[PDB]
């Protein structure tokens, strides 16, 4: 009767979607209060992390100060998180998304539903493949996305941010909206899923690019230039590279230009970047320095961006792209950086 | 045969746009070398402004340091300066384009067009107050741009928006160059708006930064504020209107920049986060005039409940609303219903 809900994840993001979903879900009468959470399990210094959440309601390790609701059930096996559920939640890392799938394949509920959370992109046939794709055909169910301009921290907190659901069917998109919406966490949705995906994985490359920009000492207008153009980038690759429909207005929605200025005004690609034109040392080295050594992604979406445009001929049509792609990878002067939009196609 | 030039103005901006005009002008055969420009007479020492212009080659008050090409020749009366031209730039600031359209009406060659640079409201477009004085087809130049930064060839970008293919071309051809980089659109009233709502987004954004809210949370003021610009252009502007025309350099990007990084930003912040009244933190503004204009049109539209960032700067400017409440308000937007 009620809609059975799980939440496939339990990190900083699925934790804080805890707090909210748990809350929602208690509260409206259309979902089950028993969400289910699936938490890969971890020695806690000796007490088992699921234990630690269903008796203290607290991700200590990944959301620690913040009271999950009680309807929320820690679940360390994720084909019993999720056996039961006709809503599933995916928000775990993209490195883990596979094994989960793996896991869960013919195990869900007949006509189970899932939404990804997951922002960036996978690798494909195509070159680039949709996270979402790859678990809607692993696991043969439907599937929405969230995405937007919004962070873990801030949403369990209760900072006022808003976010896109992009879901082809109206009625189950509707449902989502009232299982995620809060008066803080305010949301649009929209039937273009693959658009609204396509923008988390392709954001970052214009954040290298705007990095680029502050490492090099110009001005804001300049900056809002590569924006601009890298958000025009964005959509034109879309328009060719997606299935499904493309819409420019849909840019204009929290997944798209939103999510685009926070990611080039603060974020470890845009740091990364404006650090590499600052102090010409590598990519490499500064994921080292900064990151732990964790691969940054902007530069490896250029790489692949590279690949599909080179076989499609469309190199040159794509100028700020192909100019992060050269200064990450083939020794371009970063220095170069604007020349290379000085003629692009936008101003043709 | 080919087409003369007149920069209705000689500031900071007008001084910039000379640079660049008068280099097209010269290079391009379609237009006259010969480029008017309208300065104001001054005394510079002693010596006119307009002598120092047309032997050094430099405005020496308003653009010092940088050379002028020397087909630009200053003219110290506007009547004189524009009445052989085809093209009319103006580029004054928004107080005298009243007083000089007045000087100038029933002077002007017959087929001669304008664009105007002139950006911000008169609630009327400038550049419809200059056409329906004069008479002539008008254009505008609108983008995220300032004048230091063209005359300094910093990279940035404009919008151009002009109804005639042809004409717009024309108008691309005389001000383009590698550094300032044009898009031409056909939707004028639309290019025009936006550079005066954005200042009411830019109270918006400036609020939120004093409130201490962060970057994700301004993205969302700043995207709303967005959508009530597409909303409200769409509702004003008699020409037509595509939410398209807000990706150009007049919408996004300005809005951007002037969110970031401005006047109407600067104090609202700093009013925000001091309760410093607004004045004294001038001393020490548009948007918010322009949103009180926005309410009144709203009013007589029906609409005020359509608009609640746009009606949240204006209430709090102008009715005591307290500041903090601005982020509640965008907690029922039309745009989440
Ligand atoms: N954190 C944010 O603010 C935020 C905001 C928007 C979107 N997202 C998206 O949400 C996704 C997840 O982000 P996160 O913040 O929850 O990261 P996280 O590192 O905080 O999540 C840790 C979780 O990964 C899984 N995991 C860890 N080790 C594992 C192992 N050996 N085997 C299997 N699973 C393991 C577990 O579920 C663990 O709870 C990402 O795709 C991210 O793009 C995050
Ligand atoms: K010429």
């Amino acid at each position: 009767a009620s809609k059975k809900v799980c939440i496939v994840g339990s990190g900083n993001w699925g934790s804080a979607i805890a707090k909210i979903v748990g809350g929602n879900a208690a509260q409206l009468a259309q979902f089950d209060p028993r969400v289910t959470m699936w938490v890969f399990e971890e020695d806690i210094g000796g007490k088992k992390l699921t234990e630690i959440i269903n008796t203290q309601h607290e991700n200590v390790k990944y959301l620690p100060g913040h009271k999950l609701p009680p309807n929320v059930v820690a679940v360390p096996d994720v084909v019993q998180a999720a056996e039961d559920a006709d809503i599933l939640i995916f928000v775990v890392p993209h490195q883990f998304i596979g094994k989960i799938c793996d896991q869960l394949k013919g195990h869900l509920k007949a006509n189970a539903t899932g939404i990804s959370l997951i922002k960036g992109v996978d690798e494909g046939p195509n070159g680039l493949k949709l996270i979402s794709e790859v678990i809607g055909e692993r696991l043969g169910i439907p599937m929405s996305v969230l995405m937007g301009a919004n962070i873990a921290s801030e949403v369990a907190d209760e900072k006022f941010c808003e976010t896109t659901i992009g879901c082809k069917d109206p009625a189950q998109g509707q449902l989502l909206k009232e299982l995620m919406q809060t008066p803080n966490f305010r949301i649009t949705v929209v039937q273009e899923v693959d658009t609204v995906e396509i923008c988390g994985a392709l954001k970052n490359v214009v954040a290298v690019g705007a990095g680029f920009c502050d490492g090099l000492g110009f001005g804001d207008n300049t900056k809002a230039a590569v924006i601009r153009l890298g958000l025009m980038e964005m959509i034109a690759f879309a328009k060719l590279f997606c299935s499904g429909p493309v819409s420019s207005a849909t840019f204009l929605e929290s997944c798209g230009v939103a999510d685009l200025i926070t990611t080039c005004y603060g974020g470890a690609n845009r740091k990364v970047a404006e650090a590499f034109a600052r102090t010409g040392k590598s990519i490499e080295q500064l994921e080292k320095e900064l990151l732990n050594g964790q691969k940054l992604q902007g530069p490896e979406t250029a790489r692949e961006l590279y690949s599909i445009l080179q076989h499609k001929g469309l190199v040159d049509k794509f100028p700020l792209f192909m100019a992060v792609y050269k200064v990450c990878y083939e020794g371009q002067p970063v220095g170069e950086f604007i020349h290379c939009l000085q003629n692009h196609p936008e101003h043709m």
